[PDB]
């Protein structure tokens, strides 16, 4: 038993501003998810039963990322959402699959759909059975782009990619929604997770997502400047119009719920998630827009004209719990509702 | 030129750091929580009650026993009645029971009676283990009960760990300061965060072959997981276990909501002064077999994390990393209204 | 081939405090002159911001009589700034700033402040590491040599030699750490202002280019670090944002005095945000709160043995606190009852 | 200008514990304050004029302990203060003086009613009219105890013992009336301050004073196995019956006055550097010093420390996080009784 190091969180941490010849209008946002697959944005919504139906996955290819359908439901209602989201004009959908009996059941329906990526989405990625599960998706179909997911470490990325992942997915604990931490005692705080998972996937050639933890548009461009490809998130949209449930009032404001799939609720017992509400927050395009704005602005900071350099010239500061203070608003009484800060 | 330092070395507690998942070819459901407390005690489970007149008397014995773990009969009572409730978890099935004996003149007439009572491990319990009173306290033990075994305590150093085996001791016990209810560092100054503690006194420990038991400051399933990633055999708790029913105490109802009495065994109340505990109120919990078994799936699900079969596995294995306090906002639940209960997790 | 990489911790004014040395100079004894440029000198090192909840001519004129300076925000058509700066000119001659936008009609601003004499142009951005801002100041120092300039904002020591390389007499140093900024939480970027400052200013130093400590002084005692950290001069918004000569009504909510204020980059001084738009409290005038600033600035420089501020660099070292030490550094353990006027809670 | 290093306080260290061989009760508290001047305990009530008059230092040093009477009053009136409390039973007394114009005329009148020690007392000790303010005073009165402060530097510790002092007071901004670290940006966190003092003056022969920023017992034992001879406290005395001020009631409560000397409260009797408020009342100060001592005593129990010079030698501290501060506090507890030594 030994402590390696500190590990950090996007809070931790700051980028330092780069020269820069661009303005953050003129920056370009496409990234490459897989060696196959490119998104005009680096944006995924996550596969969960109170985020990704296909009402959200086809919103959210509109805008130019994906949504992944989560995988709660029959084979026959996900082939069902993967099918509705690939007809409304060919948009890129992906759809979670899990390390269960029917998993080859499952993946065959929604390739049957024309599924463009599966997610083997389980809380612990470094394990024999998604390895397994990877290996006999790829002996299947070569060509089925797969993420496999969620890792913290550069060993599981290279077993995964090993395995013939086409990308892997980074994210134990950071969650909103998640209790792995407290419960299990494990993870790994998520920007150190996401650095050292991309540093390694750069040396095989296989990109990393960032998954769970981001709440702020500038906490996707410390993700991205930490050499993810893309960042998943469930918080930052579960209370929009085209995540699944309904609105809720109560004190005259709207709700939606929000839950982990390891909660009570999803697996309807010992949890590593909660249950609850968050803001309502309307049309999931007013959301994308105040993320990308910010993106983009951070990269006009970085001097940063599309991804790739970005990481190549990201430099972290670590800032002290009196840095954030100084870094968010302080000593104000904030009257007016801001579209990017809450 | 170079310059002069001080050196200050950073001590921390379960909430500073997390473990590194691991390979794993085990599922959860597959992992073995059996541990040796002592070369001779084998637990089914590593979970110890702590010995308090607020968390274990009979009833607590008897039902962390059966449930594969053990319970430390407090001696804030008569030697007579310590016998009787010990013969009591004793009768009961020939379940484990554990007795704490403390440094006074009629120490061994109290180590006696539990004896005859069949008590199965005692636990020399003190705030200082690292004291001439105790060193000498397990000699004189062991001289006339030389398989009678004993757990000593409480320590926080590889020092004490050394000096406890050399007195005869079958098994350490660490904690100084962490405990919910302890207020030792605050009036005394001392102390040692309890992560570094069980870290340091378990690796002294396992050169020597004793084992070391984390006892106080855990809060969580995972906290128990740290503790034994860290090294040690069996993890004790107070707080957690001072709500279910087999407590001591009434169930006390207050603004709709059931509460029972914790309290530390230097409060001012239990003592009846210079106290270094505090006392108070904490949720009533309902029945133990509800608390265990979250608990174990915690353990169970951390072990699944980081590929151990078994919990030697776990501690050859473990790493960790340190987390700030930024990064602790992130592990918990976060920007979230939570609405249901979650039967492992409250804020 | 270079990678992603963490490079240090960086500090803000509340992560430090710096040691007491050696004095023989009583706080009244100790001269607060600076140059802000070869060019200018300020009796005291304050400047106000370029705001338009901060600074127009009513505050810039105030400022001066003070010894320091304001900044005219550009926030206005071109003939009403230079109108502005005109008014500061008339008084007796006070020095007057204004700020300077990257734009289309850059030089046409330019061309009216200097008409009426500014003394000091701001060329005043978010991200003054850029194309856009150095040759802005190379366009500027082309037709107006003799002009003094200042351009901002940054936080690195590259960014000062580039600057001082393009012809800027000095550089405004902050990234995010302004009250009413959101820019380190929707962009991701930033440099805590403690350490934004030593290393900006060690840059200068050695290059003969004076900086500023601009965003997050709270205290009095956030301005002595950030003089001993090597700036030439620190800029305010929030602390002067309160005082009668600052723009705006005087609201009164449940028995409170407020004025607006509200970061450049929010949606209100626009009409996506970089900043937000609220209230602080009314602190009556200019006077009664520089009173208490300079009087805490001599204090310090007393504590430090300085007579002079750059003695006070010369001489300063600084420890870092836990957020323990903070506890202790405030008054803690106290039910206060009766206001101070250096401190508020 | 550079950073030097991180400096703590009390709440950011623990002492690890030691081999023990001695209980709290076989422990001896007696400390040398100067060369000349022994305390049977290592406690002081601060010089401010709502914690130590007359009363407080007569039961101050009736417990074992000093009181330094303030000098926000008269020359003459400060003399009457010290005369009470030699008059007495011979209790030791001290005196505070400042760099003022008056200075060696207050010194002479509070000479002459025999006081042990005087306090050089100022914000900045390590200053010119301090430095010359001991050299006249021990020129006068060569065998005169002087005490110097406020310092919080090894080098100040070297030129005030240069100057003649026969003890040296560390404390700048820890107070918890204290706003000097924030208007002025100056001080050293306590922990560091005393550590790094008291082992300068050790190598001197000068004992250091730890003043400032004490809330619990164990924060004494802290200040002490650090190696101040001493601690100073005005917050845990100020609510005691026997400082100065009233006793008054607000929604059921107790409390007393209590502010810093720099406050505007205390200098009108402008730029302060202290606040002005109220603590709890806490009664006879007997029952604040037993709990006191008898924290201490567990501590250096728990350091196998018979003496405080050897739990200063065998003291280690170890530094704790704000998660470990939060474990060494009581947690996830509703506390429903008062305890005697803890509150929050
Ligand atoms: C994202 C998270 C948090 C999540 C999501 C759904 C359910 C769970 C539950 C609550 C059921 N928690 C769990 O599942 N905890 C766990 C712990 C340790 C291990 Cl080793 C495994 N292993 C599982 O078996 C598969 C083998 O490939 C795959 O690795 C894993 O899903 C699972 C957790
Ligand atoms: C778990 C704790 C906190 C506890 C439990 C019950 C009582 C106390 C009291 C409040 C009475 N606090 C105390 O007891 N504090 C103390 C401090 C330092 C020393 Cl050295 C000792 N020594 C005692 O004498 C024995 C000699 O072996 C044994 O070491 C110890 O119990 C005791 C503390
Ligand atoms: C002080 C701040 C925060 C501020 C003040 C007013 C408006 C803005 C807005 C909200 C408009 N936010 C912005 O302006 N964000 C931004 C981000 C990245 C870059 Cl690269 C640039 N570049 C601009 O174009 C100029 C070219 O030199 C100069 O660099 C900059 O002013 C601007 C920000
Ligand atoms: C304990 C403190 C905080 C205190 C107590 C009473 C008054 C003050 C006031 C508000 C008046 N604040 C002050 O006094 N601040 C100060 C700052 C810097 C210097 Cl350099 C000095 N120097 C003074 O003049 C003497 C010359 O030796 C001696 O050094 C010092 O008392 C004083 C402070
Ligand atoms: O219940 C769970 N326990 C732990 N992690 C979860 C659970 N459910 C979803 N997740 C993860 O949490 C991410 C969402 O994090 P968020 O964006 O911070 O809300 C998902 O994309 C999953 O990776
Ligand atoms: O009053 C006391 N002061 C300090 N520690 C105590 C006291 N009473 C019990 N303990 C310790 O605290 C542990 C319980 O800690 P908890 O599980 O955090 O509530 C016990 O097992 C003892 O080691
Ligand atoms: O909206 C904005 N976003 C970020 N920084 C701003 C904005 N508006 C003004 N600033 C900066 O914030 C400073 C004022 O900071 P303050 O003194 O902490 O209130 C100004 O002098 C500018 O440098
Ligand atoms: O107004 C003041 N400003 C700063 N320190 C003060 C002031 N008045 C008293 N002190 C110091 O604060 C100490 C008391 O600190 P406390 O024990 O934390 O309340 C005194 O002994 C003085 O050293």
């Amino acid at each position: 038993a030994r402590i390696l190091k500190t590990a950090y969180t996007f809070d931790d941490v700051l980028l330092v501003p780069n020269k820069s010849e661009v303005l953050p209008n003129e920056v370009s946002l496409k990234t490459q998810l897989t060696k196959k697959i490119q998104l005009n944005i680096p944006l995924m919504s996550a596969s969960m039963d109170t985020v990704t139906e296909s009402k959200m996955a086809i919103a959210m290819a509109r805008e130019g990322g994906i949504g992944i359908i989560h995988k709660n439901m029959t084979i026959e209602d996900q082939a069902r959402e993967v099918d509705r989201v690939k007809r409304s004009g060919g948009l890129l959908c992906g759809a979670s699959i899990g390390v269960t009996n029917d998993m080859m059941e499952r993946v065959d329906a929604v390739v049957k759909a024309k599924v463009d990526v599966i997610v083997l989405d389980t809380a612990h990625g470094h394990s024999k059975g998604v390895i397994e599960g990877v290996k006999r998706i790829k002996a299947k179909y070569p060509e089925l782009q797969v993420i496999a997911g969620n890792i913290a470490t550069p060993e599981a990325v290279r077993d995964l990619a090993e395995a013939g992942a086409d990308c892997v997915k980074v994210g134990i604990g950071p969650g909103s929604i998640c209790t792995t931490r407290i419960v299990a005692g494990v993870g790994v705080p998520q920007l150190t997770a996401v650095m050292d998972c991309a540093e390694e996937g750069k040396k095989l050639g296989i990109p990393v997502i960032a998954d769970g933890g981001l709440k702020y548009s500038g906490d996707i461009v410390k993700a991205l400047a930490a050499g993810a490809c893309a960042a998943m998130m469930g918080s930052i949209f579960a209370g929009c119009e085209e995540a699944p449930g309904a609105i809720e009032i109560y004190q005259g404001r709207s709700y939606k719920v929000y839950r982990g799939m390891g909660s009570l609720g999803a697996m309807a017992f010992v949890p590593e998630g909660v249950e609850g509400r968050i803001a309502y927050k309307g049309h999931l395009a007013d959301t994308i827009y105040q993320l990308i704005g910010g993106i983009k602005s951070g990269m006009g900071y970085l001097g940063a004209p599309t991804l790739e350099n970005l990481y190549e010239n990201a430099n972290f500061v670590v800032q002290t719990s009196a840095g954030f203070r100084e870094s968010h608003p302080h000593d104000i009484n904030i009257t007016k509702e801001a579209p990017n800060y809450s």
